[PDB]
């Protein structure tokens, strides 16, 4: 199996967004976070972030966010990759989560979307 | 709580958008601001900038930039958390404002805006 | 004729996609997976990917992405080159394909394409 | 008051835009130019472009340009900052013209666009 | 005149747009293509290309492709200024052309593309 893939919800919609700047420890920062619903319900692990100077994997914080953005905008069924209890900032997992974002896949019915499955 | 997070406006709506280049002091910048209105009501803080070489967070000029145009094209009900009293350049003050533009997050409704409150 | 143009795919549609962080032997990595249709059927080759620092063409991995989702976006008809038995990561190609994604061009018709033919 | 802000046309629409590489004296250069139009009049200075490695403000060329491209396509009343008879280059100014563009800012209404004014 | 402006087709519309990876000699390249159509009739100059690592001018080509992509997007009359026979691989402009985008600029009638004109 992909390494940190095993962690994933399906068949969500990205219906909040959050962008900002932000110092954490010695490390000035950039983060997104998407807020999570499935239809009408709020699933289980409902906020996921990306931070560009901390992580399991720091590369592409600007392609993610656009990704991001787009199903934000159009509002479709994907599937959320993630990887739990990442962010050691307690401040900053309050106020959003430890979730870090891995990856996004569209969806074209139940169950299958892109993508590794367990 | 995560600095720089207590001082936020919800549920407004960006209707006006600056982007320049201009030089302070001795550094050549690009800035851009945001004009906020909710429904027909001015906010008490209504102009927001962020500047690439100033400011407490320069990182992350161009993804706030296409962040707030986005939400400019929308008009969608947005949170805008800000910084007061940042900008020493009082020629730029008294053109925009004080405010440094720290992040934007999305609303679902009148109730609720993504991200940390008081 | 130009190298690796041989093998494509004409007048399909995007139909998925899939953009992720991950990290392969020992490199940290972005990938995306275009899925293609072609009408109501699904092409014997259907999923073909590209990542930023694996491959036969490591260069141009933001612009090929923002242009896979541009076309995902219309739904319109392209041709799709690629390569295939590219990638050696069992995990990566088991749960995506060993394509990888050289080039994608319109379509005007049925039978044009821009783009060499075989 | 902020420098190079003292001169702009208010309430002006962008009806015509221009991209181009070129080569300029001994270097090689990008460049964008925005015709004006203001309702159905053409103000005086109604060409006003910018390039990314000559003028009094080299940075924020890709910003400039998106910002430009984005009100391009809106229509929508802006304000325009610039600085006359900048450039040096005979043949671009007679194909184009001798302006260097400073800031855009959007309109509310024929009394108020965002930005200092006179 | 400008160096390279004397070459162009006005009110063409961009119908078609090639985007790919390729090696050339020891250099690996992106390179895009826009096809050319003039109402119902194709123009004598149909296939423009630009190459990010080769051509007479090497700068521009993320601001030249989302220039394209933007006008093919509209479909909207444009003109485009480029320069015959630069591309000396033969497999190259069997596929494509041998000709340079060099700029495009917009129209806003059937007499008035901006830009120099002979
Ligand atoms: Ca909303
Ligand atoms: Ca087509
Ligand atoms: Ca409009
Ligand atoms: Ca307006
Ligand atoms: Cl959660
Ligand atoms: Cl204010
Ligand atoms: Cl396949
Ligand atoms: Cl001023
Ligand atoms: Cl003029
Ligand atoms: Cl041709």
């Amino acid at each position: 199996n992909m390494a940190d893939y095993n962690t994933y919800q399906s068949n969500v919609q990205i219906n909040n967004l959050s962008y900002g700047v932000y110092r954490s420890g010695d490390k000035e920062s950039q983060f997104f976070c998407v807020g999570l619903k499935r239809g009408s319900q709020v699933p289980n692990v409902h906020t996921i972030c990306k931070i560009d100077v901390f992580g399991t994997h720091k590369q592409g914080f600007d392609n993610m966010l656009a990704t991001a953005r787009y199903y934000y905008a159009t509002g479709e069924d994907v599937r959320i990759y993630y990887k739990e209890n990442v962010w050691t900032d307690r401040n900053f997992t309050a106020a959003f989560s430890g979730n870090e974002l891995i990856a996004i896949t569209t969806c074209t019915s139940s169950d299958y979307c892109m993508g590794p499955t367990l």
